[PDB]
């Protein structure tokens, strides 16, 4: 029974949710299941969402649990920590995402794209864009980013894809363990020998600052996140271009619109519809409502990034979106995400000027964004 902040008509929010938004910025709405020991709050007002995420000190990211020390600790997963642990751990990883270090990666990303678009083009049209382009590209990039040996990348990417979208649970569980197990070896092997990866730079700069188990969970986490998020962001960006062919040719010619378009696909997709629920540590007054210590708030990225009447417009100037969230948890991988879109969208458009949907729009299936990211299951294309 999908909550209102995760319901969509295709890519757009639903009329009932946009109607709820009109009543105010804050709502008595149960988004999370379980409870009702704790009061539920749904946050829809833009300023109010910004304010909660910036106020980590009174709003924690840790999971609301009956007793502490009866929660899964989740080593290496940045969005599950609070300061100071998080302040500590964020500082550890941050170097790997420097503007400098990304620029080094740019050429290998360019290559990965061309190589994947050749394989995509290799199969005759129609081709599913989700399986032969949207998954492999970020998957491979995630492996190069992790310093995964070339001859392993193929297999490891299969497991990443399969652990996230297989119809069968056992297969999901199997591929799931393969990645945990592969990541452990690689992390300890990189402790011995710090190399090209992001595991390498973390050891060479903040080796002692991080425990072995916090490397392994981080590495795995960053690997899966990088892949699945970008698979969804890319597929949706392409779907949006393909169903606005003028907008496409407009970026085709005039390549400099890429940054502007990059923001617009982030805003419009908003593949992350809500960030981790926030838990009140103190009593707080906000927007005429009293929030008590127990209460759990769901921030709606969908309420903030979207409005009734939205048009996909890559020429939008004032993207004030929070697709990457806000505050200390603000996506640490945003520079990689933006780099990928900036490399990838020009390449597809510049290669397939007549890139076209091969089935009717109504035949498209969408993965709900309530678990993980919002996505298209399949994107059949011809050119
Ligand atoms: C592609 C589009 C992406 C979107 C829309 C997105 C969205 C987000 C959001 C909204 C958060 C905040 C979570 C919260 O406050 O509860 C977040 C955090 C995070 N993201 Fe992303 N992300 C994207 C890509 C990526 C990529 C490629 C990576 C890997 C490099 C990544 C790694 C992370 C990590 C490690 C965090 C936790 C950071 C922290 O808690 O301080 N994301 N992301």
């Amino acid at each position: 029974a999908l909550p209102l902040p995760h319901q969509r008509l295709r890519l757009d929010p639903v009329p009932e949710f946009e109607e709820l938004q009109k009543a105010g910025p804050l709502h008595e709405y149960d988004t999370e299941p379980g409870m009702d020991g704790r009061k539920q709050w749904l946050v829809t007002g833009h300023d109010e969402v910004r304010a909660i995420l910036a106020d980590h000190e009174r709003f924690s990211s840790m999971r609301p649990v009956d007793d502490e020390a009866d929660r899964a600790l989740l080593p290496g997963i940045l969005q599950a920590y609070d300061p100071p642990d998080h302040t500590r751990l964020r500082r550890t990883v941050a170097p790997a995402y420097s503007a400098r270090r990304m620029e080094r990666l740019r050429p290998r990303i360019e290559e990965i794209v061309e190589e994947c678009l050749d394989d995509f083009e290799s199969v005759g049209a129609p081709v599913d864009f989700v399986r032969h382009a949207a998954w492999p590209i970020p998957a491979y990039i995630a492996c190069e980013f992790l310093g995964v040996p070339r001859d392993d990348q193929a297999e490891l990417s299969r497991m990443i894809r399969e652990s996230r979208e297989s119809r069968l649970p056992r297969q999901r569980t199997l591929s799931g363990l393969g990645i945990v197990n592969y990541t452990k070896r690689l992390t300890s092997g990189k402790r011995r020998d710090p190399g090209d990866g992001m595991i390498g730079v973390i050891v060479r700069e903040h080796g002692a600052e991080i425990s072995d188990e916090e490397l392994a969970g981080l590495a795995e986490g960053n690997l899966i996140m990088a892949a699945e998020q970008m698979a969804a962001q890319l597929a949706v960006a392409v779907l949006l271009l393909v169903t606005h062919p003028d907008q496409m040719a407009l970026l085709r010619e005039k390549p400099e619109l890429i940054d502007s378009a990059t923001e617009e696909v982030l805003r419009h997709a908003s593949i992350v519809e809500a960030p981790a629920p926030r838990v009140a540590l103190a009593d707080v007054r906000m927007a005429g409502r009293d929030i008590h210590a127990g209460d759990v708030l769901t921030c709606s990225m969908l309420a903030t990034n979207r409005a009734p009447g939205d048009r996909f417009d890559i020429t939008r100037e004032k993207a004030t979106h929070m697709a990457f969230g806000h505050g200390i948890h603000h996506c640490i991988g945003a520079p990689l995400a933006r780099l990928q879109l900036r490399v990838a969208l020009p390449a597809v458009v510049g290669r397939f000027p007549s890139l076209r949907l091969a089935v009717p729009e109504e035949d498209l299936r969408f993965k709900p964004g309530r678990p993980a990211p919002f996505a298209v299951e399949e994107l059949p294309l011809e050119w």
